[PDB]
RNA sequence: CAAGCUUGAGUCUCGUAGAGGGGGGUAGAAUUCCAGGUGUAGCGGUGAAAUGCGUAGAGAUCUGGAGGAAUACCGGUGGCG
């Protein structure tokens, strides 16, 4: 319906899940898919493979604009940091730049207590 | 008890290092919140879940603003009291 050809893959990779969002340079959301909503729950949801099909499913709800180049923004420590990026590149995508944007406070907010499991 | 003596103890001069104390300014990261743009069905959480949150449009992304609290890297059997 419209045209971009130049995008950015923001991947949010937490421990429990990994959300993939495709966007233009402006930061406007073009398409998105998550692992948790691609048929993966709990123990399987938090896997690199689930992040992979997330990246794959996302490349199908965006090529309506015919993106052809993009940059990658890796946020968080979970799986699908890396495997998500791979799936994008195999789905027919030229990777321009890779950047980690995981936030690091300069020691500000006190985090939750340690879990005594 | 009286006179002393200069090594103990002080005083003087010029410098050095320091998270030593008290007051006042100020900074950039992040969280949460408020207001919007893009976007759409999930997010969140766990060993597994559910409670919880989201079509009154969340989460994700970009933008502007409010507020509080603490000061990554430096950073170290480093330093000061
Ligand atoms: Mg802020």
């Amino acid at each position: 319906r419209k045209q971009v050809s130049d995008g950015v893959a923001h991947i949010h990779a937490s421990f429990n899940n990994t959300i993939v969002t495709i966007t233009d340079r402006q930061g406007n959301a073009l398409g998105w898919a998550t692992a948790g909503g691609s048929g993966f729950r709990g123990s399987r949801k938090s896997t690199p493979f689930a992040a992979q099909v997330a990246a794959e499913r996302c490349a199908d709800a965006v090529k309506e604009y015919g993106i052809k180049n993009l940059e990658v923004m890796v946020k968080g420590p979970g799986p699908g940091r890396e495997s998500t990026i791979r799936a994008l590149n195999a789905a027919g995508f030229r990777i321009t730049n890779i950047t980690d944007v995981t936030p690091i406070p300069h020691n500000g907010c006190r985090p939750p207590k340690k879990r005594r499991v």
